[PDB]
């Protein structure tokens, strides 16, 4: 379950 603050910047794209 290591992941969450990463998908963020992925949305901005």
């Amino acid at each position: 379950i290591l992941a969450w603050k990463w998908a963020w910047w992925a949305w901005r794209r």
